[PDB]
């Protein structure tokens, strides 16, 4: 809990995993987690989709060098408190002024 997160609470959260040079990098949503290995689904690797989209990736933590949670599970229901768009989502270009039509 204090360090090295490992529990069923993270399952389904979005994370990115940096493995050593020979393993490269993959990103995916976690399906299962255990102290010996992390398992995710819909593997994306090297900024491109892997042919085995349905296949799960299972990699031992000792082979992974570092991990980062990109999107933790949603806790706040957020009853339309703010606009649909969210800052957390990647922003390639900012839209100057407001378009003639909204939505």
């Amino acid at each position: 809990g204090a360090m090295g997160p490992t529990d069923q609470d993270w399952i389904g959260c979005a994370v990115s995993i940096a493995c050593d040079e020979v393993l490269g990098v993959f990103q995916g949503l976690i399906k299962q987690i255990s102290a010996e290995e992390i398992t995710i689904v819909r593997a994306f690797r090297n900024g491109v989709p892997l042919r085995k989209q349905n296949a799960e990736v299972v990699l031992k933590c000792t082979d992974i060098r570092s991990i980062d949670l990109i999107e933790p599970a949603k806790q706040d229901l957020d009853g339309h408190t703010a606009p649909p768009p969210v800052v957390n989502k990647p922003t390639p270009v900012k839209l100057p002024h407001f378009s003639n039509i909204l939505g």
